């Protein structure tokens, strides 16, 4: 396992900031991936002064493939577009987004995740960490632990406290 | 030059209808290509009672290729679905629609246009005649005259007499 | 009765739509379709008066069997930022004034720099005129873009094309 | 002065509102996130209730150098149907409470089964208490997502990471 804290991520958008700056790109435009790139869209957002965010919905199951189900944009045609995500892991959904952006006809599709899985399709254009280690992100640390609750992470006990009367109000 | 009547559209319109049923392709949702698509699409939905209909923003320049502006669908996962447009001239349209709506992994994506031009490089699983002339569709006449007041469509001196008022008004 | 208007009528309806609004000298910047009914009016306008942008907003007023609201819903709003904006709302018919209403109050808070209301046709009875209107009717209307769902709640209503539909009508209740 | 939590405070507050959710039974079908403050606390209580449903409003509230408005401003709404559903309004803070009544107003229009509204922090003055919320505070709140915004309009606040960041708005300041 890998578990940031926050601080960890921290730096993690700081590196990414530090990349773009270091390397002149500076986006007009920010595409959140939904919604694990949420948060570091957001953190980005705010570290490099960026005020245009937009969005897309789209999930891998683990289905064979990532699937859109919404795309939250207004016109993106020359512009100058990042594409936000928390993690590569295999890489389908990065793809699958800078694909589908492409199709608006913007200036560039640059990609930034905060971690890359070594196994990666593709290789996110800025990256903070390359892990090959399970990473247990601040925003999925409870789905992990539904999943596992032999997972180490933190507040386990205030959540597992939660869950139980969650579980009992809503069969 | 082939300037379809309202009456004339209606029947390619139903001759669509006719073909989609006779065929067995009864649409969960339809997609209109905004904005040629938008008077088809409507009629097909009440002709054979389609009640959701979404919509995509994609405009061919005449740029190189089409470009999306905008996507306004929810999830269209295991759905059937119809594209449906006015015309599909070279196909470039229709297909660019086809990709993107794929990547939302409905059930079948399908085609329908009411007018067909002999190159196009994709041919529409549903249409009412192929057209070697120019089309003067009734929801585009009078782009087309501002392009050239000498096409021979009706009412032409009720609009000719508006748009001067028009052009006035706004320089 | 019923007022079922031809193709000519609404073109007729859409140019004089049009002449009023240059007559005011009222031009859009972004016109907002009032869906589904306001789709075949709001093509028709871009198109007579050269104006480019549209935007659209998925609502309904529910009054159907089973499912009957005392309000339009809002499905859906399908737009950019409107700020500082012309808007003009385009629908077939103000019958209640609900939907031009609850359009109207949610177009005004993108905050435009104005907001102005066209239908082509008018019921005695509606809560408010629109700014723009070609004919106010008291007869229900049956438009071109929703003849066959009035023949299907309704099969001896005197349209055009009546025997074709039905035929193509029966074959789909069958395919079920 | 100013309001500075700790990442462990806004976990503390997602916590807070998470368990207020479960106690009076209202665990909503879906959330709807108003942008962008609210994009973090509606992020992490999805996590926490395993709530996969999740709405976006673009919202807000010009207070700045030229552009200034007296009420928040609509830019573009992000969502499906909400009728009949439960839906819990997710920001980060309520002020005024002008941003929590502007997208209640609009959320009820879609007809859903109940809005509730839930802000992590909340001011004295705020013309409305928020359904659900983590503290009352009269500070202003500098947030983890929005502290290099306020370093920037005020550099002289106390925040971590300083330099780092005056070094990167440097290089940024001078790419013009
Ligand atoms: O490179 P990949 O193999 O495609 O993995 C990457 C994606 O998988 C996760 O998203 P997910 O589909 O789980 O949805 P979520 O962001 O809402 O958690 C993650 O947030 C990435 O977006
Ligand atoms: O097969 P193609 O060569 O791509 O031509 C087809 C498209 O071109 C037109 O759309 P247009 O780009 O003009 O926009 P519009 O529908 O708003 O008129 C037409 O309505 C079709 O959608
Ligand atoms: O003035 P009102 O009493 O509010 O009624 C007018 C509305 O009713 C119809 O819409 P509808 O809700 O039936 O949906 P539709 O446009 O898809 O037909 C019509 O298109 C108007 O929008
Ligand atoms: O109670 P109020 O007086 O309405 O203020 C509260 C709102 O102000 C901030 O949003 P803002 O409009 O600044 O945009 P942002 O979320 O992108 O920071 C904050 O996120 C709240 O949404
Ligand atoms: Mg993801
Ligand atoms: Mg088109
Ligand atoms: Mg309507
Ligand atoms: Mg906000």
């Amino acid at each position: 396992y890998h578990i940031p804290s926050w601080d960890e991520i921290e730096d993690a958008v700081f590196s990414i900031g530090e990349a773009l700056v270091k390397s002149n790109y500076i986006p007009d435009v920010l595409i959140a991936v939904l919604t694990g790139g949420i948060i570091p869209a957001k953190l980005l957002s705010d570290l490099l002064d960026l005020k245009v965010i937009r969005y897309i919905d789209i999930k891998f199951y683990r289905e064979s493939k990532p699937v859109i189900r919404s795309v939250y944009t207004d016109s993106l045609e020359g512009k100058k577009v990042l594409v936000v995500d928390d993690v590569a892991d295999t890489g389908e959904t990065l793809e699958a987004v800078s694909n589908v952006i492409t199709m608006f006809n913007p200036a560039k599709v640059m990609t930034a995740a905060l971690y890359l899985k070594p196994w990666s399709k593709r290789i996110p254009d800025f990256y903070y960490k390359q892990i090959d280690k399970w990473i247990i992100f601040p925003w999925d640390k409870w789905d992990v632990v539904r999943e596992n609750s032999n997972v180490p992470v933190d507040k386990k006990e205030r959540f597992l406290n939660l869950y139980n009367q969650l579980l009992k109000i809503r069969k």
